[PDB]
């Protein structure tokens, strides 16, 4: 297990544009789209990232070539973000992994909702962190994910996703 075998379990994979959990427009391996409403919109993005005339439609390998790209932007925005940061380096292996897949799943942004978490984590205080993290509208809407994602940083392990 790591990191994309974990993010492949928990996303997916679908090679035509889809809705995700929230309703947006989405593609391959969780790349969202776009938030607007418009299909158009989205077919638009979708050749933007491909580089093709894609009419909505991508191979596996144009699905993984986005995943790749996207699992690596969202450690660079991990390492670029000043709340972030420490926490992340503070983390064992299997944990960092735990946290990446959160970001990518809802972004940098939220991080401030998520400070007392952070503390915790940074603190190794993990059954604490593992039950504030669940007081969150992630856990409400997605329930499994968020557990086996919680398990994760409780544990330590990858017997969720085993
Ligand atoms: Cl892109
Ligand atoms: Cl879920």
């Amino acid at each position: 297990m790591n990191i994309f075998e974990m993010l492949r379990i928990d996303e997916g994979l679908r090679l035509k544009i889809y809705k995700d959990t929230e309703g947006y427009y989405t593609i391959g391996i969780g790349h969202l789209l776009t938030k607007s409403p418009s299909l158009n919109a989205a077919k638009s993005e979708l050749d933007k990232a491909i580089g093709r005339n894609t009419n909505g439609v991508i191979t596996k390998d144009e699905a993984e070539k986005l995943f790749n790209q996207d699992v690596d932007a969202a450690v660079r925005g991990i390492l670029r973000n000043a709340k972030l940061k420490p926490v992340y380096d503070s983390l064992d292996a299997v944990r960092r992994a735990a946290g990446i897949n959160m970001v990518f799943q809802m972004g940098e942004t939220g991080v401030a909702g998520f400070t007392n978490s952070l503390r915790m984590l940074q603190q190794k205080r993990w059954d604490e962190a593992a039950v504030n993290l669940a007081k969150s509208r992630w856990y409400n809407q997605t329930p499994n994910r968020a557990k086996r994602v919680i398990t994760t940083f409780r544990t330590g392990t990858w017997d969720a996703y085993k």
